[PDB]
């Protein structure tokens, strides 16, 4: 948050997806990344706990119009995995003319399909992606000795 | 029909996209040291015929457990049953057969993870924040964006 405005990483949904991807980013990269949650209690919650998150809706136009779209970002992160939030916000992302790139989280195979169709860089699974960090913390943690 | 784990050090319960996600970070890090327990005929099948050491049974199941050898190098056991109280039942199972290893758990929120840390595991996590985790290490990886680090 040097220069603010200057985000380089959109996190669109800061639920627990969201915040465990937009803490892994901060731990390589420092604080190039910005969090969008609809839930105003949350967005306050983790501005309270040091996060850069601000409140507002990725389905919203002009939200993308008046502030998302700074030509800044780099790279979007879609972490609504419910309610067709990635897709609504990839449409709205798409009308823009962006020119970075997009990955998404899905919880099933035929919407990981979909958001590629439609234009995704990449996407993955909730679940695989799960069990993939959970051996790797697992293994952090409690240096097993195999 | 009892069941011998031969040498695996970790056993996993349940082999639906988590534990299958953590079989195959430890098999890419450690080599074959796993056994999955799947209580899906059928999926534990499909697992054997992809090379992962997958056996089928009900890891809630005290018989189950009575048909597995007490000789065993298991030193890590990861709870990735697809219902919650079915990895708070398996662990009362390894509890009483008086299993020395480590124990991880993996859940869905807060109290739940709490609990099963009251319960006796060594370490407990939340399906959602290790899914957010993955995702951001594999998009760099799989993406290296170019980013001014600050
Ligand atoms: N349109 C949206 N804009 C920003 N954040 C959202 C939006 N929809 C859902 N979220 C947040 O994304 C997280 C995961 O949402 P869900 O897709 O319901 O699991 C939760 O914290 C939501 O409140």
């Amino acid at each position: 948050l040097i220069n603010p405005g200057h985000a380089q990483v959109l996190i669109l949904g800061m639920g627990r997806i969201g915040t465990g991807a937009y803490d892994e980013l901060r731990a390589r990269y420092g604080k190039i990344s910005l969090g969008i949650e609809i839930r105003e209690e949350a967005a306050q919650q983790h501005r309270s706990e040091g996060r850069n998150v601000i409140s507002g809706d990725a389905t919203d136009p002009d939200f993308w119009e008046r502030i998302l779209d700074t030509g800044h970002v780099k790279l979007v992160l879609l972490a609504m995995p419910h309610h067709q939030g990635n897709q609504t916000a990839l449409e709205q992302l798409q009308r823009r003319n962006y020119k970075g790139q997009i990955a998404a989280i899905a919880e099933y195979p035929d919407q990981l399909e979909g958001l590629l169709e439609s234009g995704v860089d990449a996407a993955f699974n909730i679940y695989s992606e799960a069990g993939s960090g959970f051996a790797r913390h697992v293994c952090k943690q409690l240096e097993p000795q195999f």
